[PDB]
């Protein structure tokens, strides 16, 4: 590997919790700043931005759940980093869920008032990024 | 270079087509049926101004994407008029200018893979590959 793909691997790995961690400009947030912390039981890093929590990553170990949450004060983007994570949707005024199998570079919207819950798809790490607008 | 299991090969090769140095393509799912995923199976990068764009068929349409930059490329100064946007390097290097409403000088940026900048509305921003290979970068808007 070059230089470069060395650095997205060791990226990848600090993500995936496998690795160690990779200007006074306020509006750039390093990679070097994301800080996991466990919530619920799942590891979250996100990225310093004016208003707090709009990007980051959600780390889940192998086949974990994240129980049923609802879209509310911004519209949701879910977006895997790496891994393949399957994701359950009931959107408002519908009664048939939807599935949908994600893997890495695959997004799906989460709109305001759906309700979503979240499983890792695999015996492995996974890592989601999410995006709130 | 330790040998790739099924996921690791599917984040390369992932990456390889947004460098535009893979043919082939993200893996499909049937979940792409659904109304509100979009999969990277389905991006295709449309070049303007010498800069390759391709964003997720999202609703709103051009809100979360991907610029590849040709070596030492550049994309020229822009105002971000309507929308904020974020800028995430996903892979390579990037030097940024700024000039925010306001402020008299423009600031400059080197980012890294991981690193984000937030350009805030009426920001003018300017962004060249910092290296000599094919950068990417994702572009966020909100």
């Amino acid at each position: 590997r070059d230089e470069q793909e060395e650095a997205s691997t060791k990226l990848m790995q600090w993500l995936r919790g496998v690795g160690d961690a990779p200007d006074e400009n306020a509006s750039v947030s390093s990679a070097n700043e994301l800080i996991f912390c466990q919530v619920d039981g799942i590891d979250y890093a996100f990225y310093n931005t004016k208003e707090k929590a709009m990007l980051g990553y959600m780390r889940f170990k192998p086949y974990q759940k994240r129980s049923m949450k609802q879209a509310k004060v911004h519209p949701l983007k879910l977006l895997v980093q790496f891994g393949e994570f399957n994701v359950e949707t009931l959107a408002v005024g519908e009664e048939k869920e939807v599935h949908s199998v994600l893997r890495v570079g695959d997004m799906i919207e989460i709109d305001r008032g759906t309700r979503y819950s979240i499983q890792n798809a695999i015996d492995k790490v996974s890592v989601l990024m999410c995006i709130r607008s």
